[PDB]
């Protein structure tokens, strides 16, 4: 049993929401949030400004002097870092971004990387500014991932279109 309240189930380890993701770990604190990252975890907009905002900066900073150290990640690869105010851990993963010309089939790599963890609070990668189609998201997320992934859609005219669609 968690705290992850009125998430509808979409199969026995995926479930999804109309939410805010900033609003959704500051209530819930998880254990770990994903952040749509990009290779640099330069945390501009979409998802990833919004986080970085409700850190005040502090994932930024900290992002910084990791790249600094390791240099950037791989297109579906990942690191772990501080959660901040928000959660234990934030895993940066980055899915590819459409509108960079990045190849969509990287997007299950990207979510590989939620099997390391139990359990994760997430957006859909590649998903808003990253230029995928969603409903594909969605459906890459429930053929990848194996632990419990509690998927927070920001739309609320999207996340409709999901479930209906939902197969
Ligand atoms: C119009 C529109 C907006 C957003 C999306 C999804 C992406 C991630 O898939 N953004 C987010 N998802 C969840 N919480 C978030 N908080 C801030 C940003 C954000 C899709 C579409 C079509
Ligand atoms: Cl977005």
């Amino acid at each position: 049993v968690n705290s992850f309240s009125g998430y509808l189930k979409l199969t026995d380890n995926v479930y999804i929401k109309n939410a805010d993701i900033v609003e959704e770990a500051k209530k819930v604190k998880p254990t770990v949030v994903v952040n749509a990252a990009n290779v640099y975890l330069k945390h501009g907009g979409g998802v990833a400004g919004a986080l970085n905002k409700a850190t005040n900066n502090a994932m930024q900073v900290e992002s910084d002097d990791y790249i600094a150290t390791n240099g950037p990640l791989k297109v579906g690869g990942s690191c772990v870092l501080s959660g901040h105010n928000l959660a234990k851990h934030c895993l940066h993963v980055v899915g590819p971004n459409v509108n960079k010309g990045e190849d969509i089939q990287l997007l299950k790599s990207a979510y590989e990387n939620f099997n390391q963890h139990e359990v994760l609070l997430a957006p859909l990668l590649s998903a808003g500014i990253f230029g995928a189609d969603p409903i594909h998201s969605l459906r890459v997320c429930v053929d990848t991932v194996r632990t419990n992934v509690y998927l927070a859609v920001f739309d609320k005219n999207l996340y409709d279109k999901l479930v209906s669609s939902f197969l």
